[PDB]
């Protein structure tokens, strides 16, 4: 009985930025093991799954996780010991049934993904394959084109500026290896560019820097600034721009309506929906853009519909706050057009069974689905392998800058140098959704 | 070293029907076997991949596969002893690039394809694993939805009826066990029908009877009869009905018009391309249609693009000797909006890495995928793992007679009880290409 | 430990003809396995074994089988855990005992066949020998000679003849794979000859045509037109011809007489036993026929005597539904003088163990043994194990068209390949039964 | 043979800040597996080990590490293949031998760091047992006092303050697990009080703020108000303070005087070897200082016998640019009775063996020896095994924040756990060099 789950065990750690976060470790009966870390995020009273927390404000001002590492220990444990390791769904499906609640409230999604992600590692150890070929077959083959972030704003800085990140995306490269080197000469054409005007170079939590511009105008243009000092080119044959928004935070959902004066000073302009699609094409005939994402408010479906309309056939238009990676959401989404991409996030739907569900549900639409981040990352790297595992052909990883963001890029690395002259990369032809 | 390939040798073997086909074996090093034999079929005027038959007028009336046999054993076998058993993409570029030439005709398709299925097979046994799971990883679960022929007419006929087969779906029923019931109770009930009116019940090569019938509307109000004789209701909430309308046979290109004349009598209509997509729209208001396959010309690309903007919400358009399993033509396909699903066959193309290519290009565009039987079969039984290891959804492998066909519906009797309470069947839920 | 028999499993499956039948299912300590599953077909008040079936008229109209699954899952299984796989003898008594009848029926002679042959695969494969080698030892090596059976007549077809089978024999052939040659190139010169005349070419129940021929002297010399238009001799140096009757279908048994105007219209003749006797020597006097089979009533013992007496110093009267496969009236059949061979079917009895019995019984008389199909066969090889393991020398499996059929050929070419310079083939030298 | 080194692997990969480094892996013939990846560094104008860098001004600005990965795969690999892979002090003096020049110039001290670690951990995992027992033997147990960095000065900010950095040491806690928790609540005190203020909260390379203070006195009292504000207490029963003051940036070689007004203020002061000695005494009177790391210039020899004469009972006098890890100049430091501890680089001596050379003789003389991080980081956490392999009892490893520090927290969390009962934190009783 060599492939049988011998125990299981969980320990309390800590994330990037200094909260506490569990590890949960695997063994079988030949001595094979896999271990896995959450990272860390969390919501109440909205459409996604609980993490469990101590509340003990004499201990991290209540941010402790005793509280679950218990349940892995007494109760996880001793009801998955005995199953064979490779039983990944029917582990899965015993784990959701255990727990008896939607929201995953009684077990806490934090302690479920964990052993989830402990059991896949133990297996794919004990047959000694690399972990893409034992979640994805023998037809795993693309390596996903990159998003990176580079400058901040709106809740994230004290700028003048409403949209809340900026990033740049290298469509034109042969090769990731080429691909990951032209990000890096433009993250350090940039630093400099900076550091002449006099502002600030200090980094935030993703590895971006949040200087005071004087406007997006200028965020933007400076960037087309660095992009040209580092010696590339501008559009589908070099570097192109793209946006991530929180159009959330600044919807007026009593006056229905986009107000800009709150990040931006009281000159700013107030807009009603049908405005709110003008600006955005404004900037879209102007810029070389080829992404934006949660561009309108996360309960304004007719906002979404004329929007997907206007600018649809031409820009990835993603959805993240508005699906919060649920399928329920998906099939609604897929029924009256309401965009033209998904953003997946293991941790808010909380097991890899429910996760690979989801991505298969949207390609089947020709929705593109791309794989992230949250804040309080860690030194694990299963991301960069469920990204090669799919096909899926693009990831948002973060800036060029902290570990908890370059391991994910030095993983591909590794998996690019494994496949040899099997590996693909497709540049701008990844963006299967415009065009076709 | 135990994974090395250490030898691979080949024969000579009959198929169904009869004639002359090909076998692959392959051990490795650890001493773990793998089998592979190959379908029969080639097609004449068009640059499908060619298969390498003998010269002699004497043997099998010149259909030997003594050259084909000999390219296995003294050019194949040197060249993939001493590769890794799990480098399936690597042998399978290696064996394509030895060849040198498009339509593989040097070494012949018929070698390539016996090559690449016996690889695969010693893999997924030297790790102990099934084939489905060791083809699509983890996340299989989705057992096909079956189309069962019944009847036959065109050119496999001495009857008065033009379309080429007819067939049923069982899309009302809850498990892959209650739906392979319903398909052999009706058989049992049409086999008495026919009978009682003194018809003859001998089968044909797809194990369907040919009887002489005095028109189409005979054919399918006779099929009608025996499924409200079984005990089940037609639509969707039981037993479906679909059609393969092989339309390249009764088409003149030198008049520019299909004419009914080839297989009907001389009091026979004649219509033009606007004239057959109004007779396939008469046909679906009056019967429970489901699907039509091939139901216009090779090269009528204006007649695909109007039958796919008359029809496409309603029914599945699949397109057969329209794309023969290329991506050059599936392509355009897409691009033109020409129709809405693909039909492969395994030796059209001549690899498992091609096959599996072709598969993933149709699911991003929305088009389902179905997988099929040749003529001459054996006793082989791949294209059960194929179905499943792609969550495909729907699958078609001929009638309920022969175990050329039966050895295909016991295979995924198999899959369904090794799954247990994680398998699914999806039913009616399995065209998401419709209802829009 | 590692022989030990560790588990049993039965399961329900469907045959050619589409019915109900089992698979079972062995497993070894070590991990060695093997597969066995039951040919289908009963009588009841007949001296022949019993099939269980569930009689359930709402489901496969009564021919279910799961009843016999409950027999091997709750009981066989329970008793023959711990036994080692080897003890062949002592497992097929052990289970004879269990059921406690003459008849087998409690358990039925299909979960008893099934086990039985599970067995026999698992030990094989533990020993890491062929199964011709295990069944037979050292001294195995003459490959049979295949009777082919080609028209049909009786109660199998409407047309105008009485008797039930034709077939041909290719004894002047060089090897099996000259052998099967042969015998393809016959089938493929008969086809053409059907078409020409515009007679029905549709397969039935063994893949033989069954055309409306005028008569039976017709259907033979149409067989020795197709025999030249292939190019090859008729007679002792090229191919032979023979029969198998059912006179058990139309002997009166009050008027005690053959009256064929049963099967031929009301001009045929009526015939007493010495007149049955006459007819069948001048068709032997006229043709080029080496066999005869059930050509006497099941009951008239005094027309076997007067039969054997005339005709068994010339050719082959095999007996079938006159023995039943049963020792009881073997040996009776040898004291009273009644034939001259036997036609051997495992499950008429229903083990290995006394399946072996029988074909040495009857070769100690000097009469030869012929194995042989049942109509609704599955893809299972066993019985071309059978035949090479006793060196019986004839086999009776059927046409060159179904893969039920065409999979026993396909495995003595197998066979004749592994065993190299030392396989024999005997031709006309095989009938050891004449003139010795 | 099982032991033998059977190959030796190089590739190029990013660090933290994301520019070029280097990553090396083994393989013994039992199969066994080490990766390990070098930390990035270089000092100009003195001998310490030296790096290989490539020459294209284009590449990563000139940055590149090709070269370096070249000579493991062209140059060591053939040499080190052969050797059993528990041989490390032969290994590690034959890489010495065939670079053969005293700063490692010829084949850089970055190829030659990652392939002795990479050995080191094959040899562990070969062996089956913990990194630190591997190097330490069986008495192993005492988890190292952290030195936390929370606030910078100097070159790496743009305030007005002289010194490089300053840290909080938990000397008065239980257990490792509370002196990590001590240390993360107060940060996230700290972190809130400069957001009252106003000033900036971003983070540099190490992890730590850099707000614009209006000087040294105000930096040191805003820690002092975040202890306090924690719930702690300062000096031996809590919390006590220590700086980095990098005297060598601020001394001037031609006037011979520390000069203030480099970073200072034109008001600033301008103080002699023997100022400069007062100074520092004036602080430590009156605040609760514990260490003071690189006081006075590189070569103020004068100074530094001062200094240590004038302070080294009541405080560490920590050296590190001083005696650049190398036993040449602590020699001198030793019997000349230069300063009171040491601070060890990894990568500025070359190797593991001559790094636990120096830990030694440090050691013996009475010193404490404190292991540490360079500012270009990597996932890997190999320091946390080195300060309990040596018993050390002091780390400096960076501030709460980011992966590349963290990582090394989250490991001595491991190593606490598997010890048990058998763990012992020293804390205040850590400083054996004082109190005499």
């Amino acid at each position: 009985h060599m492939s049988i789950i011998t125990d299981v065990y969980a320990r309390e750690v800590l994330d990037s930025r200094g909260n506490p976060t569990l590890e949960v470790e695997v063994y079988t009966e030949s001595g094979a093991f896999g271990r896995g870390m959450v990272p860390s995020g969390a919501s109440t009273g909205e459409h996604e799954a609980v993490e469990l927390r101590d509340g003990d404000k004499s201990r991290y001002l209540g941010l402790g996780t005793q509280k679950a590492v218990d349940n892995v220990n007494n109760i996880i444990a001793e009801a998955i010991i005995g199953y064979d390791v490779r039983d990944q769904q029917a582990i899965d499906r015993a784990m959701i049934a255990l727990d008896g609640t939607p929201n995953k409230g009684k077990l806490g999604a934090n302690a479920i993904l964990g052993v989830s992600i402990a059991v896949a590692r133990a297996a794919a150890d004990y047959l000694e394959v690399p972990l893409y070929t034992y979640l994805g077959g023998f037809n795993t083959k693309v390596l996903p084109t990159p998003m990176m972030n580079i400058i901040n704003g709106g809740s994230h800085s004290d700028a003048p500026i409403a949209f809340q990140e900026f990033m740049i995306m290298p469509v034109g490269a042969p090769t990731f290896k080429e691909g990951l080197r032209w990000g890096a000469e433009v993250f350090h054409a940039l630093k400099k560019i900076l550091k002449e005007r006099g502002l600030v170079t200090a980094v935030g939590d993703e590895g971006g820097f949040a200087p005071k511009f004087e406007g997006t105008e200028d965020g933007v243009e400076t960037i087309l600034k660095a992009i040209e000092a580092a010696g590339y080119e501008a559009g589908e044959n070099g570097i192109m721009i793209g946006f991530d928004c929180a159009s959330s935070e600044f919807y007026d959902a009593e006056r229905a309506v986009y107000d800009y004066t709150k990040f931006e000073g009281e000159g700013a302009a107030v807009r009603t929906s049908a405005e709110q699609v003008d600006y955005l094409e404004e900037l879209v005939n102007k810029y070389p853009i080829i992404t934006i994402e949660d561009g309108m408010d996360e309960n304004d479906w007719d906002g979404w519909k004329v929007l997907t309309e206007r600018l649809g056939k031409r820009v990835q238009l993603v959805g993240d706050d508005f699906f919060v990676t649920n399928t329920e959401y998906l099939a609604r989404g897929i029924k009256e057009n309401a965009a033209n991409s998904i953003l997946i996030k293991v941790n808010q739907i909380g097991t890899l069974t429910e996760t690979f569900e989801a991505i298969e549900m949207a390609k089947e639409a020709g929705y593109t689905a791309v794989v992230s981040h949250r804040s309080g990352e860690t030194e694990d790297s299963t991301i960069a392998d469920i990204a090669v595992a799919t096909n899926a052909g693009q990831i948002k990883t973060g800036s060029l800058s902290r570990t908890d963001r370059i391991a994910k890029y030095n993983q591909l690395l590794r998996i690019e140098d494994q496949l040899g002259e099997v590996a693909q990369y497709k540049g701008i032809k990844s963006f299967y959704n415009l065009a076709a």
